[PDB]
């Protein structure tokens, strides 16, 4: 609604944007130098994705991850993937044991992402790299048998006098954690009981191999605590709280620097989808960390993407158009791909990111939300045209 909008605002963004030359992780990182200056010495970086099925977004994120690890000392890779799957992916990138394809839940077992996981294994395989990348599964949408065994195995070996008690506390619980859906079918009575049992074991291992056993026992407690309520907003809040807790646990335990890979929704400083996500991990990280948490959102203009079902099985759909969205304005900029630091913009571009306009956001199922771009992201990486990810 401003002054002769469009043309002038597109000119302001173009002038302040730093164009990207490729999405290929193997290519030189000269075009990412502006990124090092933007991030500064922040120890936590959130890396979002506009959808959960855009090939170029996943690959560009891999390029970004590679740059952060090799040029900026980032070492902890915390992904929006279940804790248990994380344990297996970490084992994969440390020893090369396992099939990553089997540890990534649908939509994620793509050629693009698996290629990154393989690079991580290669990086860790170089004896010259003494500080290894750690893979952390932040999510709690399920607790696999591997998680319970991680804890049990540790106790059986190091704390034999508690084995009986630990196994007793986990026996029944471990049969109902296959998914949120089946756990929520439990009566209030069984839920209270299982939360108590989980809290009991975590206490026993608080000390009041070991690091991961304690962390897993805590993830099990978190899972039973998150699903205790019977409403929706309270569970969502706990879920996001725990994503943040896990990310910070990784930083405080392993040191170095931490990368948080998740959907734009979860890494954002604020609320994009108020009805589905009234609380998000990103706002808790911003609150607790302030300037030590930098957010890099993902934006795209047009193309097809991989997803589940419409409005199941994996299929493809097309990005809906909205001439008022930040997304379409970004598509006008004469750069196919670019980085934009929303925090230091001036002129019309600055007024633009601070204004409220439709923002695209597509989940794993089916998409425009009124909000401010700067409100959600410190930085964004735009990829005008995108296409469907390739499920391996």
């Amino acid at each position: 609604s401003g002054q002769s909008v469009q043309k002038n605002i597109v000119k302001s963004i173009q002038s302040q944007a730093n164009p990207l030359k490729t999405i290929e992780p193997s290519k030189p990182f000269e075009d990412l130098k502006p990124l090092k200056k933007m991030i500064g010495n922040a120890q936590y970086v959130g890396l979002g994705e506009n959808t959960h099925g855009s090939s170029e977004i996943f690959t560009m994120k891999f390029r970004l991850v590679k740059y952060l690890v090799t040029e900026m000392g980032f070492t902890n890779f915390a992904m929006e993937e279940d804790w248990g799957n994380g344990l297996k992916l970490n084992e994969y990138i440390q020893t090369g044991k396992g099939n990553p394809r089997e540890f990534l839940k649908l939509l994620y077992p793509t050629d693009e992402i698996i290629a990154m996981i393989e690079w991580m294994k290669d990086y860790n395989a170089d004896p010259s790299n003494k500080k290894k990348i750690q893979f952390i599964g932040l999510d709690l949408k399920a607790l696999d048998q591997g998680s319970f065994n991680k804890v049990i195995d540790y106790v059986r070996l190091h704390r034999p006098d508690l084995l009986a008690e630990v196994e007793e506390n986990y026996k029944e619980l471990s049969s109902f954690t296959g998914s949120i859906q089946e756990y929520m079918k439990l009566t209030p009575k069984l839920k209270e009981k299982f939360k108590a049992n989980a809290e009991r074991v975590a206490r026993l291992l608080k000390d009041e191999e070991y690091i991961w056993a304690k962390a897993t026992a805590s993830a099990i407690e978190k899972f039973t605590t998150m699903l205790l309520p019977n409403d929706y907003p309270s569970i969502i809040k706990l879920h996001e709280q725990y994503l943040a807790d896990h990310a910070m646990w990784a930083q405080e335990t392993f040191g170095g620097k931490t990368m948080v890979w998740a959907h734009n929704i979860h890494i954002a400083k604020g609320i994009i989808d108020e009805k589905l996500y009234p609380y998000v991990a990103g706002q808790f990280l911003k609150e607790r960390l302030d300037n030590n948490y930098v957010t890099i959102g993902s934006t795209t203009t047009e193309g097809n993407f991989t997803l589940y079902s419409e409005y199941g099985k994996i299929t493809t759909d097309t990005i809906p158009q909205d001439v008022k969205s930040f997304n379409y304005t970004l598509g006008k900029v004469p750069y196919k791909m670019f980085l934009l630091d929303n925090r230091h913009l001036k002129g019309q571009a600055e007024k633009w990111v601070k204004a409220k306009r439709p923002l695209l956001s597509i989940g794993g199922q089916i998409v425009y939300f009124d909000t401010s771009l700067l409100e959600q992201f410190d930085i964004i990486f735009h990829i005008r045209k995108t296409s469907p990810s390739h499920i391996k």
